[PDB]
DNA sequence: GGTAGACCTGGACGC
DNA sequence: GCGTCCAGGTCTACC
């Protein structure tokens, strides 16, 4: 009872909710959709994981986000710490506004938006993202659950168990640059990215000015970012863009792969014009990523967001 | 200045 | 049941 992952049902006291309409909100399209890997429907409709060092356990009805934190003694989450949560969404914008605009002028999106409603971004934190997605390169989402789970395990500060669930927050540069992590990291299976994180926890630590460094990113421009991002060992065009949308508050940053080419070309008739090549290159994806920029507009990284979450779907 | 592989790992085809 | 193919790409020789 007061044992292993909580319900909504089982501890109705120990629930609190925000206002959230599902239409503003889909757990179940955003957390496993590969933003953040590190939430798990423990129980149905149920999704458990580390938002801002601290467990918590969401759910929703059609017009409420239920939410319960695990830390001395049991209680219903504080209106601060609910904040933590509507941040984490970014629930003050509204996503109704931006899906009737890229509706208006995107008569495909408008098409592709009806079946998905509720697709935002969260935003996420420098370091777990920047890390998470340099597991990401050349790689499934499932195996990336899969590494991201065994690194926090393994170089992650403990924090509560529930049931036969341990869960870490997210390891520190300090902790990545450690002596012999990549041999760790490599019997992870973080296969050649071992290095990658190794490498770049240094990176950043030992000549880049470490961890403001990277906050910094969160007040430069999107140029200025995306550059200075893709100087670490590891982060190329794809991974600097996913971390600038999802981390460092630029949302017309348009992650461009294998997977929007196939979005562009089947529901765009979409070809590079002012590149030499016919398929992906480094020339043609930026090609790609203005064409989503001109298309949709300042966010246009959200709407890439809510086609390719349509996408893994397919 | 732009290309063509090589690449850890492991579930998904397809022979 | 064994070799390709592919997944939230990056890095590196090479013309
Ligand atoms: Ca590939």
């Amino acid at each position: 009872g007061s044992e292993g992952h909580r319900t909504l049902a089982s501890t109705p006291a120990l629930w609190a909710s925000i206002p959230c309409p599902r239409s503003e909100l889909r757990l179940d399209l955003v957390l496993p959709s590969g933003q953040s890997f590190r939430w798990r429907e423990q129980s149905p409709a149920h999704w458990s994981g580390v938002l801002a060092d601290q467990v918590w356990t969401l759910t929703q009805t059609e017009e409420q986000l239920h939410c319960t934190v695990y830390r001395s003694q049991a209680s219903r989450p504080t209106p601060d710490e609910l904040e933590a949560v509507r941040k984490y969404f970014q629930l003050d914008v509204t996503l109704a506004q931006l899906y009737h605009h890229w509706g208006s002028v995107d008569s495909h999106f408008q098409e592709v938006a009806q079946k998905f409603q509720g697709v935002r971004l969260l935003r996420q934190d420098p370091i777990e993202c920047l890390f998470s997605f340099i597991c990401s390169s050349n790689n499934n989402i499932a195996r990336i659950t899969g590494m991201v789970e065994r690194l926090c395990q393994a170089f992650g500060p403990r924090l509560i168990q529930l049931d036969d669930v341990t869960y870490h927050g997210f390891p520190s540069l300090q902790a990545l640059a450690g002596p012999e992590v990549e041999a760790h990291l490599r019997k992870l299976g973080l296969g050649y990215r071992a290095r990658y994180v190794s490498a770049s926890a240094r990176a950043i630590l030992e000549e880049q000015g470490g961890l403001a460094w990277l906050q910094q990113l969160r007040e430069s421009s999107y140029e200025e970012a995306h550059k200075a991002l893709c100087i670490l060992p590891g982060v190329g065009t794809k991974v600097a863009d996913c971390i600038c949308l999802m981390a460092l508050d630029k949302p017309q940053a348009v992650p461009v792969n294998v997977h929007m080419w196939h979005i562009a070309q089947r529901d765009y008739s979409w070809h590079p014009t002012t590149s030499q090549a016919k398929g992906p290159s480094p020339q043609t994806n930026k090609e790609l990523g203005n064409f989503f920029r001109s298309l949709w507009g300042p966010y246009a990284g959200w709407a890439q967001a809510v086609l390719f979450s349509a996408d893994l779907r397919q």
